[PDB]
């Protein structure tokens, strides 16, 4: 398992937690020095448990599929919660079985359905360590509308930070003050699978992308990524979605 405590949290302890999260995901190869996530994992070992503690020490346990870093559901006291999708239904077979009751959230775990549920797009939800402390607190007591926004914060400050150093850094900058994510952060989030694909494809194509990826840069400019010499590949993405899951 991995764990993170908001009480006494700082940019360094967050960085350490995000490093553990990445290191709990299994892989058998690197592609251009980037861990390549497995095509699949059988049984319960498919699911990493992340124990998060809010500032008062209250906890939820979040279940993550180690193949794609998708959050499946979480446990809050004796109640489990899962997204309304087949993958999460599958996960509920394996984790949080000892929960007294299971609630299925009235949405699937993707950004489009979560933004609908929450009534706002990601671009307008500030994120950061304080927003994470709030999200953990909210998820402690069921409220489906509030939970959608909480889950958008949670996904971004855990899974999206593990995938990209740039997002991990953005969260670090927001250790003590939340702020909406930069368009770059949104761009990376949206492009993870495509980048993961083009990096794998580059092996066999001399480090060149079969199709270039358009991102937005740190300065708000459109940039086009064409090959594995880009900083995005050398010094940003930390985990690749296996092309068998694309
Ligand atoms: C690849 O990426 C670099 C950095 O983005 C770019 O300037 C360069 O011209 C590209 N090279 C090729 C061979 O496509």
């Amino acid at each position: 398992d991995v764990s993170f405590r908001l009480s006494g949290a700082d940019p360094s302890s967050y960085g350490m937690f995000i490093k553990d999260l990445r290191n709990a995901l299994p892989h058998t190869e690197k592609v251009y020095n980037i861990p390549l996530l497995l095509p699949s994992v059988s049984g319960a070992g498919r699911y990493l448990l992340m124990h998060l503690f809010n500032y008062d020490g209250n906890t939820i346990t979040v279940a993550v599929d180690v193949t794609n870093v998708y959050i499946m559901g979480y446990l809050a006291l004796t109640t489990s919660y899962f997204f309304n999708e087949p993958a999460a239904d599958l996960a509920s077979q394996y984790v949080f079985r000892s929960a007294r009751r299971k609630i299925t959230l009235p949405y699937s775990g993707n950004y489009e359905r979560l933004q609908i549920a929450a009534g706002k797009p990601r671009e307008k939800i500030p994120i950061g360590l304080p927003a994470l402390d709030t999200a953990i607190s909210t998820l402690l007591h069921y409220d489906s509308t509030a939970a959608a926004g909480a889950l958008l914060v949670l996904i971004q400050t855990t899974a999206e930070a593990a995938r990209f150093k740039y997002i991990e850094q953005q969260i670090q900058e927001r250790a003590y003050r939340d702020e909406v994510p930069s368009s770059a952060t949104i761009s990376l989030e949206n492009s993870w699978s495509g980048l993961s694909k083009q990096i794998q494809l580059a092996q066999g194509n001399n480090g060149v992308f079969r199709t270039p990826t358009v991102l937005v840069d740190s300065k708000g400019n459109r940039v086009q990524i064409t090959n594995v010499t880009s900083n995005v590949v050398t010094s940003n993405i930390q985990l690749l979605l296996n092309t068998k899951n694309i």
